[PDB]
């Protein structure tokens, strides 16, 4: 029976057996007033406090969200769907601590991705028990609001100010500051890590004055706020809020009246209308996401990045070799997870329409030109691979690299990785390669479980990643020092060294995607 | 009558005459609850407090320990045996202060060696009266628990958490922080110094967060925690604790029950069984020593060293020219302190078995290969000298040099010495050369006593060492500035300058044991 | 009527007219209990406090001291004799402030010289009214005890611990810290300046931990503690105290009894015996001066200087072109202030005996050799000039330069001057050149007074010195920025730039007395 006294009252955890040892799991601790009724669309409000013992022995409700129904029965898509009841009552967090209770352990705080429209902390591939067991760190993860319920913005209006889910994340960091010592944690040694939209969140906490003292350092897996899906302009955000009102029958003259009406809608009516607030979407559409609110974010984030206005600390940043491929089967013509998807030039052309719907003809021809100068054989997979690379380079890899250059130009140490191992168990087909999201199970140490059908080479690779992430969190330096590992150099503009993560041999390389990123970073923005 | 008010009450010292002046000695001040009964195997508990005057006019009990009985009646071994009653009631410390009472004197705190299985602060060669007299520093030394009573580990279990004797040392540093100003000491100018296991302790205080604010700088004489005898793995430590239980009839199912039973054993039964907790020992075996406990030591120390996680301050590190020779007469075949020990190739081979019992045949042939390429004469002492060098280089000199490179790579000033003077009075034979432990009497200034049969050259050498150690403690720079001495350069990786200490001429040299340490440091660990 | 409330009570000043403006002078403010009766030979004790108004309208008693009677009626010697009653009741200080009262003025604190055997703050050439008038700084000066009454040492015995007059100076700095804001001063911007023994005092405050927070920066005019007259060894100090006891009939067995007896002697009996505590003196003898007391001075000062243990701040240091000449007429044979003093080789030889009484024959021949290799003419003044240079280089110039190299090697800015202007009014004869002590009237701005028979060129030179000293005190940089002056470079070891101060043209030169100082600094000490 393990009971911890928190600031707001007692909580009871549960003991788990993990690799011949024990971890204590406190699952579903609340960290804010449930955001219901008059609190829908508002900043999270602080927790009242309880007497008696709160039982943190099961995962809580996931936040309301639309679900992926493109591949019913298929584990490759379905593993990302929520595995707890959906509810507006979802502001809870999880804590995994080593047993015996540690004395002053580093804390790793996970922020899930999902486009800021989806996601939940309770997914199997984010289970923190393995990290707590093996590295003796404490792992924390939180649910935060997503979609319109988390990001609806009528900027400047506190009834719906925008960025509510980012404030949810913030309030959970504050909970760790006030409470984690009771669990044997060091509030002075907190590292945020997150993937995709979770990585873009981590990058925005580096920018938010109110987050600066709530953590020590940051890890960004395939995401950063300068990615083109990551931040909505004030103009598109007001437009979206108003389109949502049109569709739900809540157009009014007074803006506060609009929100009042929106608070009477059932969550379903709101979720059903989210896809249509926009005239054309792509598979990467973020209809309701971070905005410049004058509160969480004081100015356009590209300006803060460029002018050095962010927390000074070390970062670890990385991407997967085939980021863009998972998205091609959610609308590009000629793609299928169930065949080899050899597409024509005409199909490639139509795919650019799917992925770059607002872009001029010239803009799209410039993409085709940069990506279809073949080298040179008449390989049939040319157009299929080019489309995946287009989508991965624009959306993930070039923004990650550019975030990393700009951040390290102000004097701090940065480490960059390129993940290139395809899981032996991936249910998606082979042409999709080393997909977006499929490093996460390596970072959380799932292949450390022998029962679990990963190869030996994969266990060893995961074990080494876990040690490098942990050494980064504790010490600021992602080395694996005992096993003659390749030493991981800092990423500097100029040399731009990065480390490859793979099962065969780990390499130091330079200037990842140099020709492609010159295209996306210096030319495409002008288009 | 000299009485000092401490935090826990009054203590009375005694006045000594030393070189026509006076020193006040407070011998046997307690600094913790005696660790008896239910306190055996636990962290030291803080002192209650007394009324009336505590008389600190004699050395206290030394901690329980096995004694060296290899050479009964021989001063060379017997001078290292305890010279006060053994008792579990042994947590006391000594203070020597100049007379008249100084105003804000630097403090030197001595930590004795003995393998973490033996040792005591009351030995003649650790008498602090000469340093206090001549350099006007205050000298403090403490008894700390050794053997299973000090280092038994069932890691994570507070009944026997491990590292108890290191916590004893810590609690004595805390006593100096709270109390030394009353004696005319500056708690802000404390230097730790220690030899062998005492030097490895000093190096672990550089690593322990709880020790960081309890001292200013560090001196390491023939020892550092990366020496292969200095730290026990969790795995060997649990195994040893359980083997100890088997032998004492204390195997139980509940671990806390094991410890409860262990607390009913007479100390002798525990001491008698210590040698056998291990399947084969060597003369350097440390059966019960420092472990990674999650408390004193938060992670494997080689990781902390490599990643720069330790107190930033100057260090003084050194070794003796023939470290390994003293050990050859505690089991290598063909050695004797009573003859010249000319050994054959076959004897050298068997000696490697004595010193490298768990090592593969290949591992041992690789030692023979590196050390027996003769230059080149057919000198009969070849194999005898090679064995001493093998044992000194692996166990002391290469680990000291590697500690020193890694520590100074993070920006702090380091000074390295090579002691090469054989005492005119050494009772051990000539082939043993400049032995392990025989600088200590020079550091404590014993040859400053003319009555004492050291040569003039030795008095002068000791006087100069004492001044360099004192200048290091007070000022961070071990120079002797008045007598046209050789200026002592800082040790940097790259140049690796060190200073030789000898009676003839003091030299600046580079890259001590460069070829040997490449062997022990980069190859041998792989074996 | 100008009345200032101090910590110890009200004081009344007087108004002076100075160059068509007003200065307020508070002369004779007490700063310690008078050191009489049982307080003779002890550290100064803090002031009780008074009611009613203390009248600070006249200079106080000067401390007991022997007087210079070598040239009765001669202004050149007599201007340095005390011009107020002598009394053991002499711990007072003076304050000159601009009118109107300034708001946060820099403070300059003057410490007079006189061999630590003589001197007083009330001399005409130390009048601070001109500096306060013209630079709007506040000037403070104090009387401090001299001779045995100020420096008698039985080291470690608080009845006569040594350095009492240095503690007098310290207690006056503390008075300025606690009280100067009431006078419109900035306790955060205090510069010490002093000449000869006063300059050596300033250099020892840079070394004393208890003085570190009592001032900001330092100016050293012809003096520093590494000069060979500036510090007495423990051995000579005990010997002197005991010789004093022999002569006064106070030899006892108990040392505290010796001091008790010494406290019954009339001050005259003590002063009369001071010259004889030593077997042979020279004209630069300092019979009772600073010692290493373990209190003011924690270790030998040459060690602290060399190892960088002193306050980190800017210094201004300088010397006069003919330091040594004033001393030749107090005992060297063949010298007279009343003729041209052309001396023979034999007279030069005897003069070395006067100035280097304890030195071997070899030591003295080595001086003759270094200084009498003529260039080359058979000029009759050769030996006369050589003796002056011997005495100035050994006693003042080489020690000042060496202090300045060592101090600036630890990173702080240093400025060095060479004063080479002979006052138009000097009453001493022409062969004595630019004498020791005759910059002081330039620093205090006496030639700014037109009524006063200095030339125009001298007024301008003084005005420029005053501005450079003031800019140094206020800003750390002794520039005169408005009148196209020669920019004063920092003194670095390596280049060793210094500035010449003269009436014609001000020059930047390098490596003052390079060949002579190599002799005194690297060879002579071995002799
Ligand atoms: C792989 O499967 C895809 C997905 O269906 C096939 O794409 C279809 O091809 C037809 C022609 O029969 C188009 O008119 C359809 O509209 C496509 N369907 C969709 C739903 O996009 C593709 O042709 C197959 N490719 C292979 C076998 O190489
Ligand atoms: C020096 O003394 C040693 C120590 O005894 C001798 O070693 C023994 O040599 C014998 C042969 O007589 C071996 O079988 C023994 O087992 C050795 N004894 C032990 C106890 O180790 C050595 O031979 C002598 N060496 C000399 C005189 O050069
Ligand atoms: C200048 O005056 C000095 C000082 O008196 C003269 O020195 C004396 O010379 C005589 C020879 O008549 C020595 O025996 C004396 O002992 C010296 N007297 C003292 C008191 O030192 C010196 O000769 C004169 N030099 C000149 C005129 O060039
Ligand atoms: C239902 C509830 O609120 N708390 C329960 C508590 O009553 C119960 O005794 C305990 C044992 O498993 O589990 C939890
Ligand atoms: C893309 C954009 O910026 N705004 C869109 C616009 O196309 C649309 O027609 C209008 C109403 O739906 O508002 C929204
Ligand atoms: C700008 C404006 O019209 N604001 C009003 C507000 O004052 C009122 O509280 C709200 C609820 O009825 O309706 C709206
Ligand atoms: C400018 C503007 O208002 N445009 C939109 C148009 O794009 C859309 O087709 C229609 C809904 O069908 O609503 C309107
Ligand atoms: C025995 C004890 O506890 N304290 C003694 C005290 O009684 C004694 O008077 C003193 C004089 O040597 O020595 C100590
Ligand atoms: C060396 C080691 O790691 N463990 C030893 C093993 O050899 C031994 O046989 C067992 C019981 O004594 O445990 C212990
Ligand atoms: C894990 C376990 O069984 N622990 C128990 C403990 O609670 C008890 O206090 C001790 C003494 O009897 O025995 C054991
Ligand atoms: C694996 C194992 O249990 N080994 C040991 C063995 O090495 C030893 O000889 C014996 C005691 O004699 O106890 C058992
Ligand atoms: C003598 C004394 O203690 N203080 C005097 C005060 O009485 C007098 O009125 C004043 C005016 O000049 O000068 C001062
Ligand atoms: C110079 C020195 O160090 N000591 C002197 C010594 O010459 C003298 O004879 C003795 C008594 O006067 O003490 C004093
Ligand atoms: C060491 C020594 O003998 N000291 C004494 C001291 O205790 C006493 O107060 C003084 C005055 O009479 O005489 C002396
Ligand atoms: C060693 C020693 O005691 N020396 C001195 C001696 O130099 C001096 O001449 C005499 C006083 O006249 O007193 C005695
Ligand atoms: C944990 O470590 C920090 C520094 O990182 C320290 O200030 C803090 O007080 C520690 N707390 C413990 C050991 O409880
Ligand atoms: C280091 O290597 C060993 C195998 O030689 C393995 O058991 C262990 O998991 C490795 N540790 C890390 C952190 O990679
Ligand atoms: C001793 O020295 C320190 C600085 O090293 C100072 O802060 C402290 O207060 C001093 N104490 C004394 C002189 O009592
Ligand atoms: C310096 O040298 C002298 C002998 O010339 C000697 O008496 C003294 O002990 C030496 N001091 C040190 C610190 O070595
Ligand atoms: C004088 O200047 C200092 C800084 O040099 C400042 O901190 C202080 O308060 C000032 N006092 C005044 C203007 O009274
Ligand atoms: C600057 O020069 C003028 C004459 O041109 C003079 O009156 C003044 O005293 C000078 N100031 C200083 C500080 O030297
Ligand atoms: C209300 C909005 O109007 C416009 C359309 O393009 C959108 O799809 C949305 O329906
Ligand atoms: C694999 C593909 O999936 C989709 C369908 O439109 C096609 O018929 C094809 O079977
Ligand atoms: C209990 C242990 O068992 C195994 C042996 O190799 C050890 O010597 C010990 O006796
Ligand atoms: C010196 C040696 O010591 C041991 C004995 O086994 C031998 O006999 C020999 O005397
Ligand atoms: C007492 C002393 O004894 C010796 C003499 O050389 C000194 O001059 C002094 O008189
Ligand atoms: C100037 C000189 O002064 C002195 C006297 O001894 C001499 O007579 C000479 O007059
Ligand atoms: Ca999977
Ligand atoms: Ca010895
Ligand atoms: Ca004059
Ligand atoms: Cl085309
Ligand atoms: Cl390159
Ligand atoms: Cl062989
Ligand atoms: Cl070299
Ligand atoms: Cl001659
Ligand atoms: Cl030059
Ligand atoms: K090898
Ligand atoms: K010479
Ligand atoms: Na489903
Ligand atoms: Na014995
Ligand atoms: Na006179």
């Amino acid at each position: 029976d393990i009971i911890i006294a928190t600031k707001n009252g007692k909580v009871r955890g549960m003991q788990l057996t993990v690799f011949g040892g024990t971890v204590t799991a406190f699952l579903g601790i609340p960290y804010a007033q449930p955001p219901l009724g008059r609190l829908r669309f508002k900043k999270p409000q602080s927790l009242t406090k309880w007497s008696d013992i709160w039982n943190a022995t099961k995962y809580a409700n996931s936040c309301c969200q639309n679900i992926d129904q493109s591949f019913p029965g298929f584990h490759g898509s379905e593993m990302w769907n929520p595995n707890t009841d959906l509810s507006e009552d979802c502001l809870y967090l999880n804590v995994w601590i080593p047993a015996p209770k540690p004395k002053n352990a580093t804390v790793l705080i996970w922020i899930y991705g999902g486009g800021f429209q989806t996601g939940t902390s309770s997914l199997h591939v984010y289970d923190g028990k393995f990290l707590a067991r093996v590295e003796r760190v404490i792992v924390v993860s939180m649910n935060y609001r997503v979609g319109a319920l988390g990001f609806l913005a009528l900027p400047g209006n506190p009834e719906a100010p925008g960025n509510m889910g980012l404030f949810d994340q913030q309030l959970a960091l504050q909970w760790v500051q006030k409470n984690i010592a009771a669990f044997g944690g060091n509030p002075k040694s907190v590292t945020l890590f997150g993937e995709s939209a979770g990585a873009a969140s981590v990058s925005l906490h580096l920018l938010s004055p109110g987050s600066h003292s709530l953590f020590t350092r940051a890890i960004l897996q395939s995401g950063s706020f300068n990615a083109p899906w990551a931040v909505t302009s004030l103009y598109e955000a007001r437009n979206r809020t108003l389109n949502l009102a049109k569709l739900t029958g809540c157009s009014r003259e007074n803006e506060t009246e609009i929100i009042k009406c929106l608070r009477n809608k059932d969550p379903q009516e709101i979720l059903l209308n989210e896809a249509f607030v926009v005239p054309y979407g792509t598979p990467l559409s973020v209809n309701f996401g971070p905005t410049v609110d004058g509160d969480f974010l004081t100015d356009m984030p590209d300006i803060l990045l460029e002018l050095g206005q962010f927390k000074k600390t070390q970062i670890l940043v990385g991407v997967n070799k085939d980021e863009g491929t998972a998205f091609l089967v959610y609308g590009a013509p000629g793609f299928s997870k169930d065949n080899n998807s050899i597409i024509t030039r005409k199909e490639f052309q139509e795919g650019l329409k799917i992925f770059f719907p607002g872009v001029s003809e010239f803009g799209k021809e410039s993409i085709l030109f940069h990506y279809t100068d073949w080298v040179d054989d008449q390989r049939p997979e040319n157009y299929r691979e080019a489309l995946g690379d287009v989508v991965g380079d624009y959306n993930f890899i070039c923004p990650a690299l550019e975030f990393t250059k700009k951040f390290s130009e102000w004097g701090n140490n940065a480490f960059f990785y390129y993940f290139e191992h395809r899981s032996s168990k991936l249910p998606w087909p082979e042409w999709m390669g080393v997909m977006h999201g499929y490093e996460i199970e390596f970072v959380f140490g799932l292949p450390l479980e022998r029962r679990d059908q990963y190869t030996k080479a994969e266990e060893i690779l995961s074990r080494s990643i876990v040690k490098r992430w942990a050494n980064f969190a504790k010490y600021g330096n992602p080395q694996e020092t005992q096993n003659q590992s390749t030493s991981w150099p800092v990423f500097k503009s100029t040399e731009q060294k990065y480390l490859t993560l793979n099962t065969e041999s780990t390499r130091i390389m330079t200037k990842l995607r140099a020709q492609q990123c010159r295209f996306w970073t210096s030319f495409f923005p002008k288009v």
